[PDB]
């Protein structure tokens, strides 16, 4: 079965990529990371920085997450990400998202041992 820091990778992890997402990408990439299974998850967030390095976010910077817990964690750094948002002319199973690029701090919320991020809170 998945674990949580697994499944946050299959979500949200693509280091293969500096960037270069074309407008293909979240399309391609929503679909072959299962996110389009049961429904078009409408929002997701690809950060394209080593594992290492997002692994890392669990001891930089301490900040409320959305839903008032206290374990997330904000980078230090900008990280090379791309959103993914769902059209409005979407329809499942045909889910079609606009690419975005940007640089930008994320925020992740960070469980276990070792402690690791579980969930994609925000990036600012
Ligand atoms: O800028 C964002 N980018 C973004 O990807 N999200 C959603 C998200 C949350 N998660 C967490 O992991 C999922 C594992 O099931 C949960 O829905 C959520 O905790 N995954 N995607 C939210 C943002 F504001």
């Amino acid at each position: 079965k998945e674990t949580a820091a697994a499944k946050f990778e299959r979500q949200h992890m693509d280091s293969s990529t500096s960037a270069a997402s074309s407008s293909n990408y979240c399309n391609q990439m929503m679909k072959s990371r299962n996110l389009t299974k049961d429904r078009c998850k409408p929002v997701n967030t690809f950060v394209h920085e080593s594992l290492a390095d997002v692994q890392a976010v669990c001891s930089q910077k301490n900040v409320a997450c959305k839903n008032g817990q206290t374990n997330c964690y904000q980078s230090y750094s900008t990280m090379s990400i791309t959103d993914c948002r769902e059209t409005g002319s979407s329809k499942y199973p045909n889910c079609a998202y606009k690419t975005t690029q940007a640089n930008k701090h994320i925020i992740v919320a960070c469980e276990g041992n070792p402690y690791v991020p579980v969930h994609f809170d925000a990036s600012v």
